[PDB]
């Protein structure tokens, strides 16, 4: 990663928290193309100092994805590791993460918006699958909205997939259980089962979020009951707007080997 000096970064408002992290809007002073000086809006993602022992996984999350370049993958500018900080410096996305956007905007998101977003997520995942790169934490909180839909110019919304954060292969068991039903059953059984098929299951859970106005699937279940949901082999209820329910359930297959390729997922979306 490119190294960015702390002197060149200004922290502004908090934008929320992730697992062992806090996110802020900020500004980076930099020399850009043609030698022009810029003050660039950035997302600053800060590893909690109490959890500095996760720093390798925290950065590994950003690194492997940054090794590929793609229009639907978030841009990482660099890292700041001055002093006692562990900071990832990422492009600032104007409309934020999709979980929040969906909850705020339930009433004006229709089936065509959901389908376009699903197709774009599936394109990003097909790119990862073709490169045999595991993401490991597909969820609406890790989808960023670059551009809102504009009917008045026929313009679709445009999303990017952000980094997965610290890997489920190193996280505490109780955090994994709280992340059911994004973490697939085989990874609850053994987090080293993380595989390309993991991302197909989580993609189904993410489609359910997209279809459910920002609701969290199984939120009313505590961790014990989320575990038993897997033990009993349940599927999620169909969203009220159920156009994608079959695809969600086909992706959320308890047999990892039976989960469909992202090419087949795309063909299915294109058929609707
Ligand atoms: N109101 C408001 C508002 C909130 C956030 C943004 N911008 C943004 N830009 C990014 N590159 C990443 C994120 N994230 C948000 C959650 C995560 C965890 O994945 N990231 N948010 C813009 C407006």
């Amino acid at each position: 990663f490119h190294k960015i000096r702390n002197e060149d970064l200004i922290f502004n408002e908090s934008l929320g928290q992730g697992t062992f992290t806090k996110i802020f809007k900020g500004v980076r002073r930099e020399v850009g193309d043609y030698g022009q000086l810029h003050e660039t809006e950035v997302l600053l993602k800060v590893l909690d100092k109490a959890h500095r022992n996760y720093s390798e996984s925290f950065f590994e999350a950003a690194s492997m994805m940054s090794k590929l370049s793609h229009k639907h993958l978030v841009l990482n500018y660099g890292v700041c590791v001055c002093g006692d900080e562990n900071i990832l410096v990422q492009e600032f996305v104007k409309f934020g993460s999709l979980d929040t956007y969906l909850k705020k905007n339930k009433n004006c998101i229709n089936i065509l918006w959901k389908l376009e977003v699903a197709k774009q997520l599936a394109a990003a995942m097909h790119f990862l699958e073709e490169n045999t790169l595991i993401h490991g934490n597909v969820c609406a909180k890790n989808i960023l909205l670059i551009r809102e839909e504009d009917r008045k110019t026929g313009n679709p919304p445009f999303i990017k997939l952000s980094d997965p954060g610290i890997s489920i292969t190193v996280l505490p068991k109780d955090i994994l259980q709280e992340r059911i039903p994004w973490v697939p059953p085989e990874c609850i059984e053994n987090p080293k089962n993380l595989n390309l098929a993991t991302d197909k299951w989580s993609f189904g859970t993410t489609l359910w979020e997209i279809c459910s106005g920002g609701d969290k699937p199984l939120s009313a279940l505590d961790s014990q009951r989320k575990l038993q949901f897997y033990e009993d082999r349940h599927q999620l209820p169909a969203p009220k707007a159920a156009e994608l329910a079959n695809l969600i359930n086909n992706c959320m297959d308890y047999e990892p080997d039976h989960r469909p390729s992202f090419r087949a997922i795309i063909r299915d979306l294109n058929s609707l």
